């Protein structure tokens, strides 16, 4: 049962939004729009758990994956303006450590943009490592770039967690997770989570099935993460890069905070949706366009365009959940599902609903 709201205009949009369950593996989904900080969409549907037995609510959330980059960006930018942070400082100024294996000039601008270049570890690491924050700063401050930095571009899937996560603790003198829920949800009241505590447990939906594939090992370095998304530990970690846990809402309700002037100053929104990387990426061997912590719409690459205008900025999560704004409709879009499909960058159901959604406007 399609449960929620919608202005007639977008009955086209419900429409789509049911047409997703026509697919017998699609077991829960939500979907929410604003125009002009006005919803126009809020929908949910289907079942939150594996098995049918627990519906999911309007207060249903999940595992967002990737979609969290981009708070975690805003919340830097926000240090960025407060002058804790600078986007061109070598990060040695912050994090000393940083400096070991040929990073000596490696900047924050360059970390957001994934120019830096960690993409992955190189040494195969224990899946435990994943949860000793200390280790994996450890590491990643001992690591060597894959290319010089600044001179290519490489998707840091889960490293950009702690690269970003550990210069926010640093500056803003509490854990990466509290500092972007604090930055970035509280003000907005969303229904966001980086670090999720227990007595939220009850209401969070369950997740099930190129990512795995990859020779950079970006996802599967430490190994398990993607098997690992409905582990209360996983759950209850900060990881910056992947363990944000929300809905449809709260990322519309983000993306609408965006376009409004709530989150960001409109001089450090130009620096967060500039162009930083565009061609060929070197973890995904894919066209890849980023601003700081954001994909940028590529309106002619399919797997790479949000579905709307060209200059539609946010980001997917492997598996195809996605919220974006895009600032010439003055849309703000989340769509959230606990069925994974096997594109890391846009998911073509996504995409539809998107296209639908361009239609009624």
């Amino acid at each position: 049962q399609i449960q929620g709201h919608y202005e007639l205009k977008f009955e086209a949009v419900r429409e789509a939004f049911a047409a997703l369950f026509d697919d017998p593996q699609e077991r829960g989904a939500g979907l929410c729009i604003q125009v002009g900080g006005e919803t126009v969409v809020d929908l949910w549907a289907g079942s939150a758990d594996k098995d049918g037995r627990e519906a999911w609510h309007s207060d249903t959330i999940a595992n967002l994956f990737s979609c969290t980059k981009t708070f975690t960006a805003v919340t830097a930018l926000q240090l960025v303006g407060e002058g804790k942070l600078s986007l061109d400082a070598p990060v040695v100024r912050y994090w000393p450590e940083f400096g070991q294996a040929g990073k000596a000039s490696v900047t924050l601008r360059q970390l957001l943009s994934h120019r830096a270049g960690l993409p992955a570890i190189r040494e195969l690491l224990p899946a435990e490592a994943l949860y000793d924050w200390q280790a994996m700063v450890d590491a990643l401050a001992a690591e060597a770039p894959w290319w010089t930095p600044g001179t290519e571009h490489g998707y840091a899937a889960i490293t950009y967690g702690w690269l970003i996560g550990e210069l926010i603790r640093r500056v803003d003198g509490r854990g990466p997770g509290e500092s972007i829920v604090a930055r970035t949800a509280r003000p907005l009241g969303l229904d966001f989570h980086v670090g999720l505590a227990d007595e939220e447990f009850h209401r969070v939906a369950h997740i099930a099935r190129e990512p795995e594939a990859l020779s950079t090992r970006a996802f599967t370095n430490p190994p398990a993460i993607l098997t690992s998304t409905n582990k209360p530990e996983w759950r209850r970690m900060q990881q910056p890069a992947a363990n944000g846990h929300g809905n449809a809402r709260s990322l519309a309700g983000f993306y609408a905070g965006l376009l409004d002037g709530s989150l960001l100053e409109s001089e450090l929104l130009d620096e967060l949706t500039r162009e930083h990387s565009l061609g060929q990426d070197r973890t995904l061997l894919t066209q890849t366009r980023f601003g700081l912590g954001c994909m940028l719409d590529q309106p002619d690459v399919a797997n790479a365009t949000f579905g709307l205008g060209a200059r539609a900025f946010g980001h997917p999560g492997a598996g195809g959940s996605v919220g974006f704004a895009d600032p010439e409709y003055d849309v703000a879009f989340g769509f959230v599902t606990n069925t994974l499909g096997p594109y890391v960058l846009m998911d073509p159901r996504a995409q539809k609903l998107v296209r639908v959604l361009g239609t009624c406007l």
